[PDB]
């Protein structure tokens, strides 16, 4: 069975535990519990094909930025995930990825960049913005709710068939 | 910060995740999906200690049972999980005991015999013979339930206090 070892990335507080939590339980965490690191092995179908995904829940928290190249170094795919209402979030992204890409070696890293928490209407980065950043890397954008479940399944299966394409 | 390894094994549907999920999440999970293999982190005051709690929550399905030898090398301390409405599950308890002091080459490994699904009234293992079997091993007995958080923190609790009686 192929095994996609996947990375959730991003600022503190953007829903990176949420979006992982709705994936796997079906359910949305209303509650906020900052993450040290935590993993889940979850068996999917993805276009006919039974996969493993290996997923790292990791600390949107300053404090365990040197936990960063170790995992980087191991990850196969990330999912760049930033707050459509935090601007602050969506900033970080650029550090995210540079890291990354230093840390890879490679300016083709399989990323998807992930605008979360899009049920909310209190929006501070415009859909076209996101979507511009996302061309300037050459990688897919999707808009997600970790409470609806919008785009969750999408943002990531289209990570796992970017590791897939680049494989 | 200290750090203490805890791995939770039992039987396949013993309530391994709902026990962990309780413990980090303070959620109960009803639905019942085969875990394969989990991990956490959380962060702990336990007797005044600031402690961080690397809990691996392993599968119970006797298919993934060559993973067990890896983990049983690096755990500090076993939460020994059976449900009490479960005979073969406390049947079960020997094989998981024999096969850490197996790996461990020691029969004073920090461990914890907790009784699971103690909310439930089909009980059908009695306290005195789980209580007799922990005795028999020179570890602590604890009745919980992963639905009512009843015994919860002091099963994982009781576990960081055996680690630290071994240090
Ligand atoms: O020595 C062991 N440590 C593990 C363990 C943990 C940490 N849990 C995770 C597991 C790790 C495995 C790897 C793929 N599963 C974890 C996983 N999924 C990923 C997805 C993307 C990137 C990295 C990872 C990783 C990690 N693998 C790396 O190389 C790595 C690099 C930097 C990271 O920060 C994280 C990772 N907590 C425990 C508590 C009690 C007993 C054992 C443990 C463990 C498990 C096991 O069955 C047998 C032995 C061990
Ligand atoms: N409305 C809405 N709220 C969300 C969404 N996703 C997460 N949240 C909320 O945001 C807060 C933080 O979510 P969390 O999943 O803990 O974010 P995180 O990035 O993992 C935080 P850390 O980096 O410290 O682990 C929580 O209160 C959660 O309910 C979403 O899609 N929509
Ligand atoms: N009433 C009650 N039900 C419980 C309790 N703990 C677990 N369950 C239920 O038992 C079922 C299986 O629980 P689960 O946590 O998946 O057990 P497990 O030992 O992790 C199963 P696996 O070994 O395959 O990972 C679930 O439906 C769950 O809700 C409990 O304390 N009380
Ligand atoms: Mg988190
Ligand atoms: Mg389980």
């Amino acid at each position: 069975m192929t095994e996609y070892k996947l990375v959730v990335v991003g600022a503190d507080g953007v829903g990176k535990s949420a979006l992982t939590i709705q994936l796997i339980q079906n359910h949305f965490v209303d509650e906020y519990d900052p993450t040290i690191e935590d993993s889940y092995r979850k068996q999917v179908v993805i276009d006919g094909e039974t996969c493993l995904l290996d997923i790292l829940d990791t600390a949107g928290q300053e404090e365990y930025s040197a936990m960063r190249d170790q995992y980087m170094r191991t990850g196969e795919g990330f999912l760049c995930v930033f707050a459509i209402n935090n601007t602050k979030s969506f900033e970080d992204i650029h550090h995210y990825r540079e890291q990354i890409k230093r840390v890879k070696d490679s300016e083709d890293v399989p990323m998807v960049l992930v605008g979360n928490k899009c049920d909310l209407p209190s929006r501070t980065v415009d859909t076209k913005q996101a979507q511009d950043l996302a061309r300037s890397y050459g990688i897919p954008f999707i808009e997600t709710s970790a409470k609806t479940r919008q785009g969750v399944d999408d943002a990531f299966y289209t990570l796992v068939r970017e590791i897939r394409k680049h494989k």
